[PDB]
């Protein structure tokens, strides 16, 4: 059965409303990201093929990597990413399978499977430690853009766990050098924990969409005093990054490029802290999207560092990457993508006024989104809610429950056009999160006889 190739619909473009990505032919692109940070540095050819194929099988269509993690970077074969500093003229050597030949392979294997590579050009650490100045950045961006501009399946990531006000001149030079040559790919900036690219780069012409990092601290988790880029006790409210990014004008799309990671300890500093679980992963995913993000990126502690036996992880990871492929949150992100692709895509907005009466706080805060003829409410705890059906068209509505851990659908019934009270039959605050789906009765986006929403690719 012919593998879906996203870019058969054309190159990626910011849609006219300023909220979503599409292909040139009008087709929605629902970004479902996986975090393969150390893919170029730690996997060999067979391993990379296996990783990429296992990601495809689970609906991911963007794989975020660190193209470089040091200056120079090393790969599993013992090849340097630079053999003469930032002079790239003799980087290809006849009869040597180099760092960049393996990068090429990863990109082209991904292309065969219909996956984009989210290329973090160079992670923030070496840059803030002085290892790429302004001239080095121009020479590197030029090298990247000339090598990869005609590869169909690239999205460029400037930054890498770094604030936009650190080494700004170096990041601008990298970004502008790439954009002077490569007119075929989009670009973003991946920022520091608890920050959004919008703060520094919303108005930057090289930046097509914004990205934030909501990971990896719990409510109230401080490790001393500094200036703190968020209000106290809002760490887990990743919907706040969405509202703050999209309030900046002109409006551009936004995504959580690094939420919490599955099995990573709360806050990263203590190896023995509570681990983030599947239910947390889902919460961050639905909260970001229902707040207005154009898609979501997922990660897992073990997969992102490609943990193997003999190579202990940061953040107390022991489980190999290849066994983390069976963990639950990794296997549940497809149900989000399949959901969002089931309904009219470009007219979707966030709308908390869909939720009437008194709303909960923290985890009990129900979150809603709608088109013109459908609405969706994500309830994490199961706390009773009131939903105003008059915010969408239709004199009668149909309603369903969608459970997010398995994509199952349960038809509720027909309803007139007022406020209505809803409460899912499941354990309260038990990680049995659910979406209330409500559709104008005249439309047929979901049938009444469906047990589940099928795969949209
Ligand atoms: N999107
Ligand atoms: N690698
Ligand atoms: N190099
Ligand atoms: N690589
Ligand atoms: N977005
Ligand atoms: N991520
Ligand atoms: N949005
Ligand atoms: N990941």
């Amino acid at each position: 059965q012919k593998t879906y190739i996203p870019w058969s619909n054309g190159k990626l473009v910011v849609s006219e409303e300023g909220r979503y990505l599409k292909h040139e032919n009008g087709t929605p692109f629902f970004w479902l990201g996986e975090t393969g940070w150390l893919l170029p540095e730690r996997l060999n050819r067979d391993e990379a093929e296996y990783y990429l194929e296992q990601c495809k099988r689970r609906g991911y269509n963007v794989i975020q990597v660190q193209t470089l993690n040091n200056v120079p970077s090393m790969n599993i074969y013992g090849q340097y990413s630079m053999t003469d500093g930032y002079n790239f003229k003799n980087i290809n050597q006849k009869g040597v399978y180099g760092y960049w030949d393996h990068m090429d392979y990863i990109i082209r294997t991904a292309a065969k499977k219909g996956l984009y590579i989210g290329m973090v050009c160079i992670w923030g650490s070496p840059v803030s430690h002085g290892e790429m100045n302004v001239d080095q950045a121009k020479a590197y961006g030029k090298f990247l853009a000339e090598r990869y501009k005609d590869e169909p399946n690239i999205i460029w990531f400037i930054g890498g766990d770094i604030r936009g006000d650190v080494k700004t001149a170096e990041w601008e030079a990298l970004a502008t050098s790439i954009k002077a040559i490569d007119k075929n790919h989009l670009m973003t900036f991946h920022p520091r924990g608890r920050t959004t690219s919008a703060t520094w780069f919303n108005n930057a012409p090289w930046l097509d969409f914004n990205m934030f990092q909501s990971g990896h601290r719990r409510y109230g988790q401080r490790f001393g005093d500094g200036d703190y880029p968020i209000e106290e006790n809002t760490e887990e409210d990743n919907w706040r990054f969405v509202e703050r990014s999209m309030a900046m004008k002109p409006m551009k799309p936004v995504i959580d490029g690094e939420p919490i990671y599955e099995e990573i300890p709360h806050g990263l500093h203590d190896e023995n802290e509570l681990l983030w679980k599947d239910y947390d992963v889902r919460r961050y995913a639905y909260w970001s999207v229902f707040a207005g993000s154009f898609g979501h990126t997922y990660g897992h502690n073990s997969i992102m560092q490609f943990i193997k036996p003999g190579v202990g992880g940061a953040y107390g990871a022991k489980k190999p990457w290849y066994d983390a492929l069976n963990d639950p949150g990794y296997n549940q992100m497809k149900y989000l993508k399949n959901l969002m692709l089931t309904f009219p895509f470009f007219e979707r907005v966030p709308d908390q006024s869909v939720i009437a009466g008194q709303n909960g706080e923290r985890y009990d805060r129900a979150i809603a989104t709608r088109g013109n003829d459908y609405l969706m409410v994500y309830n994490y705890t199961g706390r009773p809610m009131e939903v105003d059906f008059s915010k969408i068209s239709g004199a009668k509505k149909n309603a369903w429950w969608y459970t997010t851990k398995d994509g199952k659908l349960e038809y509720i019934g027909e309803f007139d056009n007022g406020v209505h009270k809803f409460q899912h039959d499941s354990g309260y605050s038990s990680g049995n999160d659910h979406v209330l789906i409500v559709v104008d009765s005249s439309k047929d986006y979901v049938k009444k006889d469906c047990y589940q929403i099928d795969t949209h690719e």
